[PDB]
């Protein structure tokens, strides 16, 4: 599951695999651990975090 | 509720209010309208938006 | 809740608050009160508010 | 929820702030407090009372 | 039920007997077919229809 | 079922058709829509209400 | 319901609308409200309150 | 329990043993076999068969 | 219960009081014990034992 | 299974079809449609109806 | 079941053997199946079908 | 709905209200004092009391 | 509970008394009984009998 | 049901059709009205009823 | 049941008793057993067999 | 309980003691002991019992 | 249980110990083993038994 | 019911009626005195017992 | 489903495919979905759509 | 679910569409809305309604 | 289990193996899968299909 | 049933068929596959996508 | 319980009693009858009714 | 919800904002959070704090 | 039970009384201690028990 | 599994294979379809077909 | 969602719109409505209807 | 159960054992084991497999 | 269900009628038949089905 | 609801809106959204906030 | 599924046809007729009977 | 079930008769004897066995 | 498990490593988590994915 | 429990032993006696009560 | 319990201690742990180690 | 948990990194996402995809 | 249970006795105290123990 995301989100945002995977486990551990609310929520990291820095 | 969150996460992360209401609306959305992951969630927000920028 | 939607959706349609309460009220009794169908609702008519006139 | 209601019964009977506060506190009470139904009997009263005073 | 509320509203709101049908239908329809919750939604019927008026 | 009560409270007690109509339905009010309470009560109104006055 | 039993013991038993009234109210009561048992209950009057004079 | 109720009868009444036994088993048939209903009722036949006549 | 029975049938049908026992007796083992049917039957006996004989 | 219990009366009584079909129908309603207690009281029929003439 | 009832009532109501088994068909379909209550219907019938023409 | 089964029988029929009423109290006690039951009930009257005249 | 209906859509629909009857009764028997669902219905019928003539 | 049993008996023991109705009777009654247990039974009154006469 | 549907449809169809045998035996399967459906089906059989050849 | 409602309803409508006794023992009775209901059924009696007179 | 069977059936019908022992497992099987339905089933076949050779 | 099935199966298949009673009454104990499983295996044994022979 | 009723509706109304398609919308949101429901309240639109307007 | 048979049945039946799509509408509401039992009766119908011509 | 079956049937019915499979398979659908009711059918055609050839 | 709505709000609102398509999908998807709460849905567009270009 | 609540309320409040018992016969009404909410109650009260005044 | 409550409250009382504030926050925490009771209670603080200083 | 098949297992057989207890207590033990099944059972041992000889 | 027991059968026996299929048949439709029962009951029977015939 | 599969059966098979009709309300009536068994079901009607003729 | 079907399904349609083997073992997949439906399928297959290459 | 999206699918994606019909066939079994899960699954087709070419 | 205790906060600690914004997200978020354990909490900190800093 | 073991157990030890097939009997009846058990026990014997040889 | 699948096994895999048996009876196993699973694993392993080798 | 999915899905579109991930975590946000539905979904895709761009 | 939170709040925010005890003590009893709400609240407290000073 | 079976084992087969251990392992383990099923299955085994040699 | 499995495969089996990718999903969707019955599919994939080649 | 492991395990991997008990409870402890996985456990030993010493 993670894993996939950590690059994903890596990618998408263009930050680093660590800053990724902590991200990546802030959501999992709010979203209870369901796989894919965890999915929605890195997408709207990915949104916010672009829009947050433009 | 949301009002509250909406001054709070403008205040806190410098957004405007309009984009504070679409940001909390996303999180009570996701949330599925628990107060409380809203605000866990609006917490992330804050860290997220601020340690994104810079 | 209703009062972040009432701006978010005058905002993003540029109706008028009062126009904009009338809207918000008709997507809270269809959706049966909740929060989550109200948000994806309104959400809804922003696309239909916007394209149907363009 | 409420807040809308008061602002908008206010602008769709002209009656002021405080007389539409008292009349949606009364479709609040009666109505149980299920949001869905007081919205349906603020609309009720928008009808009674534009033709109850012409 | 119904033809005791319809006359004891056109007594006390000075409407007609059809007029009062009507508003008492719409008591009834709302009410759920409750007596009782008609009842009150009839007694709040006539103090508005009244001080709306004056 | 109501009518009947107006009329034999309105003859048993010597008041107007309206006022029996309005003790009627305070009385089902009270009752919570019961027919049996509702008449042992409008049965109790025609006590008090002839040996009240004398 | 009870007005046509009124109407119909009145005229059966030869009793004044009143008089039908208070006996109507008294099946009802005893019946416990059941439509059947009231008339059921009725029907055994007029049996009773005809032979009982002859 | 319905000897009481046939001499009871016929002596309130005035009305024959046979009589008095015949309506105590409608009273009975009626009461779907309850003790105090057939009681209640019984005594409510003792007031129709009374003015019945007078 | 089956006191009154026996003399209601024996009037009624002009049999002996130990006849009216005996088929009083039949009517109330075949009924179940149930007072309301022992009743029924007995009555519906009475219409037998005299149309049988005419 | 009625039509066997008319034919089955009609002979050990003697009386006529439509006589049988009349008391059959009548056991056949008191007994609450079963069937065995149906058979029951036809028997118990053939016993008062032959005695009972005798 | 029906057959004895077409009979039956073609006999006590004088029509012909077609026409009470139609007007049985009628009764069985709205007593729900219910043997007790298409008798009872049927009897009903008898009366109506008789003082109806008289 | 008696009241309004009384009048529409009674039209319908071409009988009294008397009639109506004692025919309409029939229907009801049979049906059970369902609603339904007794309209269905009652339109089948309204055919058998103009063919079994006819 | 209906009865009401049977004037209130003799007015808006300029029907007779007697087939506004026909027509209630229709609303109530298809509706199961349902008070709500029948004034719905009857609604339903004034504007399909007022377009359906224009 | 019963019809084909009974001409079944008659024909295969020889017996009368009111003979073999009471056979079949005493079957059903003390088989419970079940169908099955009805035909195995007149199955074995089949047998019975031939070896005991040879 | 299913004997008086024979003769019916035979008549008010025209068909043979065996055919009628036949459709009927084909409804009574369709409905699963139940009498009401049966006799339903069978009347829209009356429909579909008389409109399908003219 | 009772004995706050006794002197309330004496010192409210002006009757004796024992006569407020009198009627509070009843409005206990018809509540079926609870407080909240006999406390709103003695305020109605302050209503009636002051308007039967005036 | 079944050796006092096969001895009583012996005597009541004259049959042998091996032709009494066949009948009485016959009623056995069919009773499902019940006691008291073999004992009613073993005294029927005793009539058939009997009267099947006079 | 079997009487349809009899004189159906006699007919379709040749033979007489009291060997169609046999197997019709073979079919209803194998059924399980099911109606619909009754009339299929009844329609199964017209295939069988004509091209079984031909 | 719809589709069946819309063009049923147009022809035996003669009214235009887009008004039938408004009023079975109307008929299947009444019913709750339903498809029965619908089909007996379309039904019952085109007696009162063909004898209103004559 | 519908349209399929409606030509379906037009085809095999050689009717016009809108005389299917009436058949049809009568075999869903027969059968409770089912899909199974519309195109068991369906077929069926298409057996009646040409040896019934034919 | 069923090549048991058809073996069996083939050799004491004197059909082809592929005369009995068809047999067997007609059976076992029948018989709802069921092992019992299968051997029990089996046997059954062996009757019919040898008596029902001589 | 979409096809009807499709047209339906094709027509009333003046959109071409993919378009009416999309927003009837949209509906859909939100109502969660509920028949009604689309149609009421649809309608709300049919306001919203009228006024919102006027 | 009560009556304690009274004398306390009118010492610390200074008040006087029947004015007390007013307070908390109201009191009590809101609670439902409960005495801990009618004592929390009765002191919110002697909290507002002195800063009230002061 | 609490907002209404404020501004109705300090309207009426004519207190400050902030003591309202206080009042209804009073109100709702022994209310158990319940908006009815809530509204009921600072209804009554609105009699208590009109009387308690005149 | 088991002395019965004992005895009657030896008649039919021809085998000695002990050998007959012995397959007796076979019966019984594969039966499960049913009676039904273990006379089922034993009559299947005479037949494979004289076949198997012969 | 029924072959297996077919050929251990024959062999064990010495039978023939129709004649093992006979009797293993026997001892599935006796065992209630019981895999295990069925091994246990035709094992019994290759003792008692061996002992039977020496 | 049949006349999909219609279509899609008829030109992946080649086969008429009629004849495809046919086929696919084979399926569906065996699916037992099942959306998800019929399109398997209709594929792989495709896969034997082309291999099966080649 | 499948190798009669096999044979069965080779024979009837002409396709070799191998080919027979792979379209039952379809039938029984997507039958999800049902004996019945398998055997209702393989029949559908017959038709299909026969029509779909003439 | 199945059609509108057949034609939003060609559409949206420029491809046939035919292989619109394959896709949303795959979608809808896929999905379990859910129409929301449809809905969603063929808009994700959309995306990949474009992206995909590009 | 939080808006209240925002500015009520904010009055009786004396700190800013966004400080008293804080602190009542922190102590929403602790309570589990409860709106009495909220109040109760804020009230504390207005304990601690004030003496914690004397 | 037996079959396959008795050959698979015939080939791997060399056993015979009859001898595989008792024990694979004795490892059907020991697993309690559970297939997969079956399968393990005769692996095992594999193993037993080829080590336990030598 | 097996039989069909180790030919159907071994005519497309090519294996022997008992190496497909030793396939079969493993896929049996894992399969916790379910026939489908089966029939899904034995077609997975024509797949592996020959690609694997290819 | 996802991993596997995504370089499965790259080699097998041949697409890169990122819009492989980004296609299975929509597969997998669709299918609910659900890692057998992820797969299948999976498939669809490349097939999609495949004959799309040809 | 208590004792470690009593030292730790004393430490980290500097206060006194006693008005540590009176704090905690608050803190346990608003958590409802929960240790990890106690740990939580008490945290809370710290934090405030460091910001509340400085 | 197992040692007992150990050397119970090896006494009756004559293997050496670690070689009953062995089995006797197995044993156990296919029996779930049950010790009535492992002393059955060890006794097959004594009987297969012993004729599996000789 | 499956990257596991793939280079297991892979290196047990000689096979490529993407061909044991595959044929573990293949185990995964087989099993229902087990992972005990993934791994004995595995593990019996060794054991065929060796000694298949072999 | 455990000593026949301890000595089965010695003898299998040439540890002592001491040793076997150890990791024999070892086995036992983490089984959870079940049977079979100490046995399945043990058995796992062996073969690590074996070869991971070479």
């Amino acid at each position: 599951m993670m894993e996939a995301m950590v690059k994903y989100l890596a990618e998408k945002a263009g930050i680093s695999e660590v800053e990724a995977a902590e991200i990546v486990l802030k959501a999992v551990k709010i979203s209870g651990g369901d796989v894919v609310k965890s999915i929605e929520l890195v997408d709207l990291f990915i949104e916010i975090l672009n829009k947050g820095r433009e």
